[PDB]
C-alpha cells in the first residue's frame, strides 16, 4: 500500500523547553529513511510524533499520512517498534508469535490463516532456524539479542504495516548482527515496498551506505534532508569538510554537535490463559518454592507425628501453623505478578490485543489452578502421618477450607500489588497486613482489649483458623467427654457458615479491589 | 618510570580451543597502544595475559616487562582497570578515593600524603567539579557513567603505575563522553610519560586518530602491528582497500572478520569500618524496614495493651512473637550481605587492600552496631504499654536477652549466606532452618516425640524463649501463689545460664563458621 508520509513545520514545546522548531521531510514507499541525531537531541520525540504516540496541545503542525489527517484508520498501517523488547521469557518464538497473531489480527478470519501469517514473518525476518528454542531473558538460556529484536519487529509485522517506525533497533548488539538486521529492514523497503523509518544511534560504515534517505537534526532544526549518498555533497557545497578519514555518519553527528461480543471475550481469555501458562508454572512450581513446602511438610509431619487429638493445645498450634504458612506464602508470591508485567500489559493493551478485563481474568483464573497444587500436596502428606481426624469428609473439608484460604489470601497479594505497583514497596505492606492478620487470628492473644476486636473480623487468618478447628473438633461437645480451657479457644466465636461466607467475600472482594486498582494504569 | 613491554610468540591452549597462536608487539613509554579486535576474538585474553592476571601452564612465551621475568616486583607498576566498575553506592567520590588511598598505598607514609595522592588524581582525571556528589548506582541518584569509569581508573592510579592496562573503558557510554575519556588516557601517555594499553570495542573517527599504536588481531595471529596512522598504508601495500568511505577502525574490524603487624590490622579494620558505614545504615535503616518494625511495635503494643501478668498464656505468646519476629528479621537481612559484595571483595583482596580477616571482622563489628537500634526501639516502646515486669533490672535483662538473640540469629544469616553464596538459594534455607527453630522453640509443640528432642537444643529460638519467660515469670514459684499447666511451659527445661552460654556459643560459633565458609572464595 502506498504510504507517502510528509510533515510541514513540526513544533514541540514540552515542559518551557523547545524541542522541534522544525522538522520537514518526505518519506516514500521505497525510501528507507534513517533519522540520525546526537544523544537526547530530537530522535525519539520525532518518532513518537510521526507514529502518533504523542499528541495533544504540545504537537503543532500537520503530520499528514498520504495527505490525510491522523485518525486511527491511518494507524492500522502503523506498527511502531519500541526500543525495549517486552517478551514472555518462557514461550518459544513459534509460541511468542502465534499467540500475538491470534490476539491482534482481526477476529473475522480462520485459525490457520492466523497461523500462517505468523509462519510467513518467521521465515521472512530470519528466525526459521532458531524457531524451536525458548526466547528467554538474562537468566533463562534463550535466543540472541539480535534475534530478540527480530521477534519484536514481527510483533508489528502482523497488522501488515506499510509504515514501519523502528526506534533504535541497533542499540545493544553486535557489528555483524546489527549489519544483517538492517538489510532485512532495507529489504522490506526495497523488496516489499514498505516505508521504513528508523533511528540508528551510531551506525557503521556499511550501515550508512545501506540507508536510502538520511534526515538529520542537530537539536531540532533539521540540518540535512536528503539522500545519505548525497550527504557529503551538500556540506562541502556549504563549507564543511572532514579533515581526516571518517565514517560519513560520524562526520555528521559531531557537526550536529558543532564539532569540526461475548465470544470475542471468552477466546481472548482462552488465548491469554494458554499464553500465560508457562509463566504460571515457573512461578508456582519454582524449585525453591517446592523445597519451601517439601521442607514444611516434613517439619510439620515429624514434630506432630502420630499426634493424639486429646492434646488439644498441640492441635491448635498445628491448625495455626497451617493457617500461618498458607496465608503468608500465597499472599507473598502474589504481590509480584502485576508489577512484573506492567510494561507488557500497557503496550499490548494500547495495540488492541485485549482490554484489561480479559487480561485480569486470565491472571485470576490462571492462578486459581497452579496455586492449588502445593497446598493440596502438603495437606495430603501431613494428614495421615500427623493423625488428624480420620474420614474422607473431615479430610476433604480440611482441603476445601485450606484451598479456599490459599485463594482468599492470594487475593490480598493481587490487591496490594495492583494498588501499589512497586514490587518491594507492596511486599512490605503485604507482610505488615499479614502480621496484623496472624496476631488477631485468635491464637496468640485470647484476652484482646476492647478496641482491637474489629481487627479480627477483617482478618483472613481468623476465619481459616476458626474453620480448621471446627472441622477437627467441632462445637466442642465431645472432647469434654474425653477430657472429663476449650470454650475460650474451641467454641465461642463466629460460626461455620459465616466463616465460609466471608472467606468468599474476601475471595471475590479482593479481586474486585485488584481490578479497580488496575484501572488508572 | 620507563616500562618497555614487549612479548615474543604468546600462546594459549584453553579448554582444546586455540586462542593465541601468536602475539608479538612493542609498547613504549609514550605509545598509547589500542588493541582492536572483533567480538570474543582475543582482546581481553591478551590483556589479562599481559597484566599477569592469568598464568599457569596455559600461558607459553615470554611476557617480559623491561626485559624482565614477571614477578610481583614487576606488578606494583601494573594497574589493570577491569571492565565492571565495583564501587560502593553511597560514598562520595572524595570518600571513594580517599578510603582506597589509605588501604592500597604503602603504610609507611603519613595520613595527609595519602590524602593528597587521592586529591591529585581527582583533579587529574577530571572529577573535580563532581567531587561532592554521591557515586550511586542504577537506583541511587549519582554520578554519570563516564565519571564512574574515571573513579575506577583512579583506583589504579594510586599505586602510581607506569603500565596502565584498561579493559574496554568506552563500552557503555556516550560519544562526547567516551571522546573526553580517551584524551585523558592519551594525556597520560603524552603528558605524563605513562605506558597505556587499552582495548576499545568499536571506536569513532576521532578516537582512532587519537591512538598512537594499533595492535590488531583477527582471531589470534596479529594481523597489524604498528601505528594507526600507518594502518591504511600497510594494507593497500598488500592488497586490501576500502571501496567506500569508512572510519579507519571499521575498515579493519571486518577485515579481521574477513569481510571486504598488629597495628596494620587494627587500622585496616578501622578504615573498612568507616568506609562500610553508609552501607550499613542503608541496610539497617531502610525506610521499609523501619516501617516493618514501627508497624510491629503498634500491633504488638495494641493487641497486648495493658496486659495482666496473671494471664500466663497471653504472655507466653507475647514472648514467642518477640522470639519469632527478632529471629526471622535479623536472620533474613543478614543473608544478602556477603553475596552483594563478593565482586568487590575478590578484586580488592587481590590488589593487596586487605586479607579477608580485617574484611570479615569489619562486617561483624559493623553489623553489631546498626542491627541493635531497631530491636532496642521496639522493646522500649512495647514494654511500658504492654505492661511487662516493671523494674529496670527485668527491663535491661529483657533487652540484653533480645539484643543477644538478635545477634545470635544474625550470625545464622552470615553463616548461610557465606556457605551458599547465592542470595536467593540461601534465602530459602535460612527460612527453612528458621522454620525448624520456631516449631521446636517450645511453644507450638509441648509433647515433642522421642526423636525430635535433639532439634530443640540446636534451635536459637528455644534459648531466647526460655530466657524471656524466666525473666518475666522466673522458676515459677510465685505465679502459682497468684493463680492458686505452668510447669510444662514455664519451669522445667535448661537453665538460665545454660541458655546464655549457648546463645554466646551460637554467637561466636556462627561467625567462625561464616569465616570458614568464606575461605575457599
Amino acid at each position: 500500500f502506498p504510504i507517502t508520509l510528509k510533515f510541514v513545520d513540526v513544533c514541540y514545546r514540552v515542559k518551557e523547553r523547545t524541542i522541534l522548531s522544525g522538522v520537514t521531510g518526505m518519506i516514500s514507499p521505497g525510501e528507507f529513511m534513517a533519522v540520525l541525531g546526537p544523544s537526547g537531541s530530537g530522535k525519539s520525540t520525532l518518532l513518537n510524533a510521526v507514529a502518533g504516540r504523542l499528541h495533544g496541545s504540545n504537537l503543532t503542525g500537520k503530520i499528514l499520512i498520504n495527505d490525510g489527517k491522523i485518525t486511527k484508520q491511518t494507524l492500522k498501517r502503523t506498527g511502531f517498534v519500541a526500543q525495549d523488547d517486552l517478551l514472555y521469557p518462557h514461550l518459544t518464538v513459534r509460541e511468542t508469535l502465534v499467540f500475538v497473531a491470534l490476539l491482534r489480527l482481526p477476529r473475522s478470519l480462520t485459525r490457520d490463516v492466523k497461523l500462517r501469517a505468523a509462519e510467513s514473518v518467521i521465515s521472512e525476518l530470519g528466525l526459521t532456524k532458531c524457531e524451536n528454542t525458548v526466547v528467554g531473558n538474562t537468566f533463562i538460556r534463550g535466543i540472541s539479542g539480535g534475534e530478540r529484536k527480530r521477534v519484536s519487529i514481527a510483533h508489528e509485522l502482523l497488522i501488515n504495516p506499510s509504515l514501519l517506525v523502528l526506534d533504535e533497533p541497533t542499540s545493544g548488539l553486535d557489528a555483524t548482527a546489527a549489519l544483517r538486521l538492517v538489510q532485512t529492514l532495507a529489504g522490506l523497503a526495497h523488496g516489499k515496498g514498505k516505508t521504513v523509518v528508523t533511528s540508528i544511534h551510531q551506525p557503521s560504515s556499511r550501515v550508512f551506505q545501506m540507508f536510502d534517505t538520511v534526515l538529520l537534526l542537530s537539536e531540532g532544526k533539521c540540518l540535512f534532508v536528503g539522500k545519505g549518498r548525497d550527504a557529503m555533497a551538500y556540506f562541502e557545497s556549504v563549507g564543511f569538510s572532514p579533515a581526516f578519514p571518517m565514517n560519513p555518519a560520524d562526520f555528521l553527528l559531531d557537526l550536529a554537535n558543532g564539532v569540526c461480543c461475548i465470544a470475542t471475550w471468552f477466546s481472548q481469555l482462552c488465548i491469554l490463559l494458554h499464553r500465560l501458562l508457562k509463566e504460571r508454572r515457573h512461578e508456582s512450581f519454582d524449585l525453591l518454592r517446592i523445597f519451601q513446602v517439601v521442607a514444611a511438610s516434613i517439619l510439620c509431619g515429624l514434630m506432630w507425628w502420630h499426634s493424639d487429638y486429646r492434646d488439644v493445645h498441640d492441635r491448635l498450634g498445628l491448625l495455626f501453623f497451617i493457617s500461618i504458612f498458607w496465608g503468608v506464602l500465597p499472599s507473598f508470591n502474589a504481590v509480584f505478578t502485576f508489577p512484573q508485567e506492567r510494561a507488557i500489559f500497557t503496550r499490548e493493551r494500547a495495540s488492541g490485543m485485549y482490554t484489561l478485563s480479559s487480561y485480569f481474568m486470565a491472571h485470576v483464573l490462571g492462578s486459581l489452578s497452579m496455586e492449588l497444587v502445593l497446598p493440596a500436596s502438603f495437606l495430603t502428606f501431613t494428614y495421615w502421618m500427623v493423625y488428624l481426624r480420620p474420614g474422607i469428609v473431615p479430610f476433604l473439608l480440611t482441603l476445601s477450607v485450606l484451598l479456599l484460604y490459599v485463594l482468599a489470601s492470594q487475593g490480598l497479594g493481587l490487591a496490594l500489588g495492583a494498588a501499589i505497583m512497586d514490587a518491594k514497596k507492596a511486599s512490605t505492606i503485604v507482610t505488615v497486613t499479614m502480621l496484623a492478620f496472624v496476631l488477631t487470628g485468635g491464637y496468640y492473644v485470647n484476652k484482646v482489649p476492647s478496641g482491637m476486636v474489629w481487627m479480627k473480623y477483617v482478618s483472613t487468618t481468623f476465619y481459616c483458623y476458626r474453620l480448621l478447628v471446627a472441622i477437627q473438633y467441632g462445637s466442642g461437645e465431645e472432647i469434654l467427654r474425653m477430657l472429663g480451657f476449650v470454650e475460650e479457644e474451641v467454641i465461642g466465636d463466629v460460626g461455620m457458615w459465616t466463616s465460609v461466607g466471608v472467606l468468599f467475600l474476601m475471595f471475590f472482594g479482593y479481586r474486585v479491589l485488584a481490578y479497580l486498582a488496575l484501572r488508572r494504569i
